[PDB]
This record gives structure tokens, sequence and C-alpha cells, in this order.
């Protein structure tokens, strides 16, 4: 019931929305776990495709840890909730996975943006600048790339095509 | 409705206390994870527990993805939920995390002796020995850590002693 | 007719399942033999099949060295049988001689998990620790590899495509 | 009268059993020193043989030190007692010594086989892996090479001739 | 029923000659395994002939390869049988292994200079050469080395002298 | 009941003496071995404290190790006892340790110094050097470090201070 020492032009709203985000990077990891180890299965058995999405679970676990830096650097108070289990599942295909991500990567990137519009209206430019350096041009890359793989595997023939799958693992994700 | 070509002696009820202990490492993550940044807010600013708290947040998702091999080696399948927020909290000192990190390990051990108890009495010494080689010395060194952490904590005078966790942070988790 | 000096807790029982276990091993070994020069004929002509195979052969004969060493180190005696020809032959396929590696492999995993419970029945701690140490997760780790392979070569469209044979020769056996 | 923080699943009489061995370790250790002091009078003179025993005194005094952590990691409290001087003595010559030290492993062997079967009844799975990582196979490698070294004694003539001792403190044990 | 693209100047009765050669020289590898093995009993001990007859059992496994290269390069089939359990046994001491040996080279080499007059009768001067090339100066070597070896133990006093063993184990096969 | 063929001017008093200095020594290695795991205890946890007893422990071990060599080097016969188990016990706290070392010390010292006096009254100019240059600046170096180290903890203000203890751990003994 006492203001941090170090807090100055950071708005109850912006540290409620931080919050929010750290959460859903969280859930962005877990997804990834999840669609990591679907292509470790013995009866899919890609193991580019599963390396590949780990790393994007470690990035997105990377993504959480700096938002909770930036919570404690302006003065607000971190406050956690359960982390969903991955709510697309049943993967189905690396196409269909590819698919799940760039979609999860879509809607991590509208939450950015209404952050960064937040923000904007609460006259907060440290944090505008910390959105736009460290997420959206990182959000753009994610959805460019993932939207690249999904049209290689389309053309190639996935999902009825194994061959297109396995392939695109060796050559792509290799 | 089909069973994994690679699945051999490991019993459903094997399968299913593996996505128990899966969700359970998950959970030690987070509470680490959580104390960790406890000790990056600006009015408790000691930055080696936060360190030695974030690589033990780093070193749980670790054994939790070793599970998550270990699930499919054996032909099960990975079966996730929600991972619970924190439920020590309130962290008050680096003493009291230290307790609580102390209670939380010994509760994963009790999990692992149950796994083993469950291993054991449908004789899989295959997942006996994984548990044995991967996760029990493991858990007997970080609860021997942990006690002498919070007897040099306590014998130095915390929590009142802001003096002791200052210096313990330096001395011991530099 | 007279007892070994260093024979200490060795049951004539376990003496014995170890002697039909070097058997078992030299056999496995000649199996993978046989299918490695059926890659090499010139009318199969699949050069990182043919490797693949040579190299499992010789990864069995040190499986039956060690189990040799073992015999001796427990003060049991050798005693062996002949070995015989491989008994799947007619390998048809790339995917077909994965298909009977890995049947050949769950029955070794059977076999070293009977003489499991049978060290456990004479509470012979050590010779449990070396079975678990040296031969049990290797053949976890061998019917997961080889079920991955099945599972590529099934999904790539063999044994019909010629061309995935091919191609997975090249990529994963490279 | 208060119970360890630490302690977890360790049944007092695993306690106790771990005090023993500590030990029968340390009499181990003694024991060889004595053989290995008798190898260096001048009336003996056989180099080699008095460091192999004395390197072999040096690993007991490990052994015992390693069986003093595990008690301290799992919160059991070390109980010492008087270490007995030597009792097989009247060291003789090269082959009686090695016999002696045969004999003595084996015991030690024993006392260990003993102390697995109480941590398999107490279902102190810990324990158990301790054993059997740290011990077991130690002691059949140390038996049968001490076999081995009373055989080639035995095959080269000693302990009448004193050259066969001589030949092989050179070609063994150097 | 179709030959093979590559034959040529290769006789059907070449073709089963050399499959009868890969079974002699997978026997010649399983009978130097078995001597190696009587050397690392704990009442034998003998550690070099142990290592020099795994050697001799490891190189007789190459050449039997290497026949099995040559059976698809002249694109015959080849056909494997039983490999029969060592037939001299009951191995009594080093003496008695190295006549057992130069036996053994011997009866390998009239099988190869059968080979090699079947191979000349049928003009096949491809075969001729391989055989000269890669085997029969081998076995002139092998059978010169067994012979001195067996002179050396004689001259020594084996097999009564246990003492001349154990030199020449470390003199000679050091 | 034949003299040693080196043995001279060598008194059996002095022989006698030499034996019981052995005993001490083994026992002084005891006593600081005994320490060192007090301080690896969870409820102690003092890991400088630990390992600078551990030293010790190996330090007497060597000097034990040196008097065997003078009583063969000079024709004596080696006779061992029982090495009592340490009879400071109860260690409380680094200072009563220290204080418990520094008392075993001087106790050490007066043996040596009445073995100087027994070899001075044989006229025994080897054995005055020996313990003169190997054992007795030896003890007066320890003596004064262990001296020190008392003083420290005291004007520390242990053992009532945890924090002096902890922090001597540190500077000290680190
Ligand atoms: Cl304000
Ligand atoms: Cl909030
Ligand atoms: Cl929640
Ligand atoms: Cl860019
Ligand atoms: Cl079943
Ligand atoms: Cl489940
Ligand atoms: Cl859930
Ligand atoms: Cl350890
Ligand atoms: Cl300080
Ligand atoms: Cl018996
Ligand atoms: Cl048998
Ligand atoms: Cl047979
Ligand atoms: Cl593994
Ligand atoms: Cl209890
Ligand atoms: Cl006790
Ligand atoms: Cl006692
Ligand atoms: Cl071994
Ligand atoms: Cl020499
Ligand atoms: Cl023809
Ligand atoms: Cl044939
Ligand atoms: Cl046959
Ligand atoms: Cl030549
Ligand atoms: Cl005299
Ligand atoms: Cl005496
Ligand atoms: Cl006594
Ligand atoms: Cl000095
Ligand atoms: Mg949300
Ligand atoms: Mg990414
Ligand atoms: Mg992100
Ligand atoms: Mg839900
Ligand atoms: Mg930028
Ligand atoms: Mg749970
Ligand atoms: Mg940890
Ligand atoms: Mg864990
Ligand atoms: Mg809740
Ligand atoms: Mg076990
Ligand atoms: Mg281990
Ligand atoms: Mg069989
Ligand atoms: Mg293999
Ligand atoms: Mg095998
Ligand atoms: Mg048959
Ligand atoms: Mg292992
Ligand atoms: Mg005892
Ligand atoms: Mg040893
Ligand atoms: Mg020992
Ligand atoms: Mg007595
Ligand atoms: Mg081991
Ligand atoms: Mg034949
Ligand atoms: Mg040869
Ligand atoms: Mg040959
Ligand atoms: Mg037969
Ligand atoms: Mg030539
Ligand atoms: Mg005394
Ligand atoms: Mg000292
Ligand atoms: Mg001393
Ligand atoms: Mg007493
Ligand atoms: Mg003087
Ligand atoms: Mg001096």
């Amino acid at each position: 019931a006492s203001t941090s020492q170090v807090r100055q032009n950071y708005h109850q709203d912006s540290e409620a929305a931080i919050n929010r985000q750290i959460n859903l990077e969280l859930y962005a990891s877990y997804v990834y776990l999840s669609m990591s180890y679907y292509f470790d299965r013995d009866d899919v058995a890609l193991k580019n495709f599963a390396k590949y999405f780990l790393h994007q679970s470690h990035e997105e676990r990377e993504h959480a840890e700096k938002l909770m830096k930036l919570q404690n650097q302006r003065g607000g108070r971190i406050f956690l909730q359960d982390i969903k289990k991955p709510d697309c599942d049943d993967w189905e295909s690396g196409l269909n996975a590819m698919e799940c991500a760039l979609h999860l990567e879509k809607n991590v990137n509208q939450s950015l943006l209404e952050l960064h519009k937040l923000a904007t209206d609460k006259n907060d430019p440290h944090l505008c600048d910390f959105i736009e350096t460290h997420y959206l041009n990182e959000q753009v890359k994610a959805i460019k790339e993932l939207g690249d793989h999904v049209t290689n595997l389309r053309k190639m023939g996935a999902p009825e095509s194994g061959l297109a799958e396995y392939l695109f693992d060796k050559h792509t994700l290799g």
C-alpha cells in the first residue's frame, strides 16, 4: 500500500497490461514446447520440426523474462496467473503445427499492438520504445517466417505428402 | 486407439504418472521463476538470489523436457495440464524463499519416490533406472544445498538482519 | 567341479541366463551383418543402409563381448552355442529390413527384461545394475530410432517408392 | 532429539548400517596400509607390492569419505567407532597378502550386499542406486583383479619361488 | 531366377565356394573369441593372450566381410549358414590354445588353396588375384607367427611351467 | 628372533616409541576426519571448515606413513594398534573445533618432544634429525596457525555470533 521509490510515469493500467503480456508469452512458450514433443513421437518422427519448435519455446520464455525485468525496472509488481495448457492441440501434421504457430504469433502481435496503444494513450514513451525495440519487429519477422514455412509446405503438397514434410524438415529446418 | 510400435513393458499407470511428473517439474520451474524476480524488485535488490533462483528455474524446465523425451522414447503419449501459479508466494525474505524452495524440492522428491515405487510394482527396470540416474541424486543434492542455505541464513541472523541476507548473497551465491 | 575364488552372490540360473544372452547378442550381430550386405547388392545399392546396419552389427558384437567379460568378472563360465543364421531373411526393401530390425531389438529387450527379473528374484543387485547401466537404455534408444526410421519410410511412400528409400538413405542415414 | 530438515525416506536402520559400513571401509584402508609397509621391509623388499597396497589403502579412505558425505546428504548422523588393527596380519609372502586382500574384499562385498538388501527392504531407491553406482561394480572389479593376481602368483610357483614374487612385482605391479 | 547385370566370368561353383569360405572365416572369428575369453578367466588370468586372440577374432570378421563384399562385386548372392561353436574347446593352457590356432589357420589355408584351384580351373583370374592379394600371404604370415609362438612356449617349458606362459604373455604378447 | 641386516644404533625403546607415534598420527588423522564431516552437516554447513579439517586429516595420514617408512629404514618392525575414535567429539561450533584441534596438536607436540628426548638419551642423532626436520617445525607452525584461528574467532564474537563463523569460513579458510 506504498509507492515504489523508482516508479515514474507508469500507469496502473500499463502495469496490469504488462502482467497479462507476461502470461501470454509463457503460454506461447508452452504451446511451442507441446508442438516440439509432438514431432519427437515415434509415429511422427520429424526431428528438425521438433528442434525448431523447442528453440521457439525457449525464445518465448526469454520474452517473458524480459517483461518481468521491465515490470521491476518501472516499479510495477509482477502478478502471475496459471499458464493454460495449449489450446490448438491435436497437432496432426507439420503444416497444421506451422498454421497453429502462425495464428499464435498473430494473436501475440495483436496483444502487443493493444499494449502499445495503451502506452501511447498514457503518454509512456519509455514503454512504447521498449515494445517497439524488443517485441514488434521480432513479431513481424516471426510471422513472416511462419508464413513462408506454411507456403512452402502447401506448395510441396503437405499434408497429404509425407515426403513433402520429410524434405522440408531436412532442407528448411536442418 | 492403436498401440505405439515401440511400446514394451510400459504400463498405462506409469505413462499417466510420468505425465503428472511433467506437470510438477513445470510447476517447480514457475515457482523458481517467480522467486527469481522477487529478488530483482527495487525494494528487495538481492541480485545473486535472483540469479540462483533463475538458474534453478531453467534446470526444472530441463527436467520436464527430459521426462517428455522419456514418454516418447517408451511410446507413451504426453498429456499436458495447466501450470498452476506459484502457491507459496508472498516471498518476504531470502530465508523465507529458501525455506519455500526446500519444501518444494521435498515435495518433488516424494512425487519421484512414489513414481519409483509404481515402476517397481510394475517391474519396469528401465523406468526405475531412469528415475535413479537422472532424478533421485539430483533431488538429494538440491535438498542438501537448500538445507545448508537455510542453516547459514538462520545462523547469520536472517530474516531480521538485512546485513545477513546481503552478505550471504555476496559470499555464498556470488 | 570346484567353485571360482571370485564367485559371490552369483546364482547358477543367472550364469546360464547370461550364456543365453551372449548367444542372442551374437545372433543379432549376424542378422545385422546379413542385412548390411543385402543393401550392398548391385540390385539394391543403398550404401548408407549398408553402413548403418554394419555399424549396428559391430555394436552387437561389443554387447556380446561385454557379457563375456561380465561372466568372467562374476566367476561364471562361458558356454557357447552355434550362432543361428538370420531367421527374418528375404530382406525385400529398406522398410522391410527396418521392420525386421525393430522386431529383433524388441525380442532382445524382452530377453533382457526376463534376465533382469531373474536377477531381481535372486537378489543380485550387481547384475541388475549391469543390465540397467549397459543394456536397458541402449535398447530403448535403439527401438525408438528404428521406430522413427520405419515411420519416415512409411510416410515417404516406401516400399513402392524407390525414390523414398533413396532419399531416406541420403538424408537420414548419410 | 529433533529431525534433520533434509531427511526424507531414510530409515534409522539404514543410517546405522551406513555407520557400520564407514567403519569397515576405514578398517580396509588400515589393512592395506599394514600390508603396504610389510613389502617395504628390508627383508621383503618388493616395492611395487608396497605401492599397489598403498594405493588400495588410499582408495578405501576415499570410499569411507563418500559414505560420510552420503550420511550427511540424507540427514543421518555419523557415528564413529575404533578402527581395529588388521586381523589377517603375519603377512608371510606376496601370495599370502593377495589372498588376505581377496578375503577382505569379499567380506566388504558381503557387507555391501547386506546393506543393499536392507535399503531394498526399506524401499530406499536413492540408497540402492548409491551402493550400485559407487560400490558394487568397484568391488566386483577389485575381487576379479585380486583373483587374477593370486592365480598368476600360484602358477608362477609362489610362495616357494622368491623369483616368482620378484618377477610379478616387476611385470604385473610395475 | 534372373542374372545379375554385373556378373561376368563368375562360375556358379565359385559363388558357392565363396559362400563356404565366408562361413569358415566367421567360424574362425568365433574360435578366437572363445579362446580370448578363456584367458580372461580368473583361474587363467593371462591378459595379453586374451588381447592377442581378441584382435585375431576381429581380423577374421574383417576377412569375412571382405568376402561378402567380393560376392556382391561379382554379382553372386550371399548365402549364410549357422556359425558352429568352437570345436577345439577345453583350451587347457596358452600352449594348447596356440596349437589349436595353428591347426585352425592351416585348415583355413587349405580351404583357400582349394578355392584358388577351383578359380584356376574356371579361368577366373580376378578371383585368383583376390585370393592371392588379400588371403594367401596373410595366412602364411599367421601360420609362421603361430608356429614361432608354439616353439617359444615349448622351449620355455610350457605347459608345465606357468612361469613360461606368464613371461611369454609379458614379453612376446605385450 | 633374528636382527635386521640394516639395523644400527636403533634402540629397542626408540623402535617402540616410533610405533606409539604412528598410532598417535593415525588418531590425529581420524579426529580431523570427524571434525571435517561435522562441518558438512546440513545444520552446520560451513564448507571451508570442512575442507580445512579434511586437508589436515590427509596431512596426518602422510605424517603416519613417513614414520612407518622411518621404522623400516632403521630395521625396526611396525606394530599397529587400534585407532581410537575421536575423544574430544560433540564438536559444537567452529571455535570449539579449532580449540580441540589446538589441544590435539599440543598433545602431539608433547609426544614428539618426549620421542626426541628418548632419541637424545640413546645418542641416536639420525632419529633426532628426522624428528627435527620432518615434525617439530611443522608442529610449531600448526599450533601457531590454530592459535591465530582461535583468536580471530573469539575477537569476531564466536561462538554466539553465527555471522562470525560464517565470515571466518569465507575470508580465512576460503
Ligand atoms: Cl501518480
Ligand atoms: Cl495485474
Ligand atoms: Cl490464475
Ligand atoms: Cl528486419
Ligand atoms: Cl500389454
Ligand atoms: Cl495422463
Ligand atoms: Cl488442465
Ligand atoms: Cl553426490
Ligand atoms: Cl564481508
Ligand atoms: Cl553358494
Ligand atoms: Cl549355460
Ligand atoms: Cl550348439
Ligand atoms: Cl536417453
Ligand atoms: Cl519418518
Ligand atoms: Cl549408528
Ligand atoms: Cl568404539
Ligand atoms: Cl566393468
Ligand atoms: Cl621387461
Ligand atoms: Cl554364363
Ligand atoms: Cl551357396
Ligand atoms: Cl545352417
Ligand atoms: Cl611377408
Ligand atoms: Cl645392539
Ligand atoms: Cl612396539
Ligand atoms: Cl590394539
Ligand atoms: Cl617457519
Ligand atoms: Mg491472457
Ligand atoms: Mg520466435
Ligand atoms: Mg513472444
Ligand atoms: Mg482448461
Ligand atoms: Mg529494432
Ligand atoms: Mg500434480
Ligand atoms: Mg536444482
Ligand atoms: Mg526437478
Ligand atoms: Mg488457482
Ligand atoms: Mg534397482
Ligand atoms: Mg548417478
Ligand atoms: Mg537363444
Ligand atoms: Mg544398436
Ligand atoms: Mg545388443
Ligand atoms: Mg537352421
Ligand atoms: Mg544409464
Ligand atoms: Mg564392522
Ligand atoms: Mg581397490
Ligand atoms: Mg571399499
Ligand atoms: Mg584387538
Ligand atoms: Mg556403474
Ligand atoms: Mg565350412
Ligand atoms: Mg590373424
Ligand atoms: Mg581368415
Ligand atoms: Mg554342434
Ligand atoms: Mg601381396
Ligand atoms: Mg598412544
Ligand atoms: Mg597440519
Ligand atoms: Mg602429525
Ligand atoms: Mg573407546
Ligand atoms: Mg641436535
Ligand atoms: Mg626444517
